[PDB]
């Protein structure tokens, strides 16, 4: 019944795209959110204790201790993300080890973010097929999010990295 999910969710299936809201939980300390999510982050009784910020410019959180980290990433058709893959998923990883709670977001929620977030979650896989793995975690995100990782250059490059 996954199997029949997939399958057709992969050859025609997939509902019109809507903008993310809610912050989304993928594991036990990591998070995936848009920028209203990271506005709410010190608020937030998961008491955060890192921010990944990937949108294009700098914030500060004013009343926070949170650690915020700035890796601008370009939401567009060419640009490498690739590069990236290895360092972010290896801090997640660390967050996730250490139990300190992170937040992963951009401005929607969608591709930049998204892309980290496909990228951590391929990289734990252990026990499925990659390219299988690639589209559970594609259409569920997507089922759940609203749109995951629209950007068709940032899906071929994770591709390209872990399948």
């Amino acid at each position: 019944s996954l199997y029949k999910y997939l399958l057709l969710r992969s050859t025609g299936d997939m509902r019109r795209a809507k903008s993310p809201t809610i912050m989304t939980r993928v594991t036990n300390n990591v998070y995936l959110g848009n920028y209203k999510n990271a506005m709410n982050a010190p608020s937030s009784e998961v008491k955060f204790k890192y921010v990944l910020n990937l949108t294009m410019d700098k914030y500060t959180l004013p009343n926070s201790n949170i650690n915020i980290i700035h890796i601008p990433l370009v939401d567009d058709t060419t640009t490498d993300i690739s590069k990236y893959f290895d360092d972010v998923t290896a801090f997640l990883s660390k967050c996730d080890q250490r139990n300190e709670p992170v937040l992963v977001h951009c401005v929607a929620g969608v591709n930049r973010s998204g892309a980290m977030i496909l990228a951590y979650l391929m990289s734990k896989n252990k026990e499925s097929s990659p390219m299988l793995y690639f589209l559970y975690v594609y259409h569920s995100m997507r089922d759940l999010r609203g749109a995951f990782v629209e950007n068709p250059s940032f899906k071929r490059q994770i591709i390209e990295k872990y399948v």
